[PDB]
DNA sequence: AATCCCAAA
């Protein structure tokens, strides 16, 4: 569908750090090109997707959202001569294995600056922290989604039918708590 | 300390 279901958005992008029940991953993405020394939004290079769930017919092994995203980039046929900025708004941050695959991609495509903005930090059974450091080392800009970024995704990716963004309880405090943990992860303190 | 986990009951 063209726009995300609002209940799906609200459920999946809730940023209570230790909340239960989020066993899917959603990813919104947008692309900019550097032109006349400023980033310009590519209107048709944006969208959203979810993970291919384990046991889904036609993909019984599943496919994480980040991988599904890297899968669409070649079809953009990005000019190998231009600089691009690709921003992903992820409900869960990348697992170790998908962090490594994203790090390989930006190592191989130096004309792409990747920004990952995540609602929640995915622990990956203690393995994600080193994955995120490795992704940052490769040049990705990783941050915790804030109020204005949730609102941006509501306004521009969600099928809101005119309804304004309604922040959930604790959004800012959750964002700030996650930002401290992300900094600790990226500084190798966690 | 552990919480939490692109599910599994
Ligand atoms: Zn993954």
């Amino acid at each position: 569908r063209h726009s995300m279901d609002p209940a799906t958005f609200t459920f999946n992008f809730n940023n209570e750090p230790w909340v239960r029940g989020r066993h899917e991953t959603y990813l919104c993405y947008e692309v900019e090109r550097m032109h006349n020394d400023t980033w310009v939004k590519l209107a048709q290079r944006r969208g959203f997707l979810a993970n291919q769930a384990k046991h889904k017919h036609g993909f019984l092994e599943g496919r994480h959202a980040a991988l599904c995203f890297l899968d669409v980039i070649p079809f953009w046929k990005l000019d190998l001569d231009q600089d691009y900025r690709v921003t992903c708004f992820t409900s869960w941050s990348p697992c170790f294995s998908c962090a490594q695959e994203m790090a390989k991609f930006i190592s191989k495509n130096k004309h792409v600056s990747l920004c990952i903005k995540t609602a929640r930090i995915y622990d990956d059974k203690g393995r994600a922290a080193e994955g995120l450091r490795t992704l940052a080392e490769a040049g990705a800009k990783i941050s915790i989604m804030t109020y204005s970024e949730f609102k941006h995704c509501w306004d521009t990716f969600v099928d809101h039918q005119g309804a304004p963004f309604q922040p959930w309880d604790g959004l800012d405090e959750h964002s700030q708590d996650l930002s401290g943990r992300l900094r600790a992860i990226l500084q190798n303190q966690e």
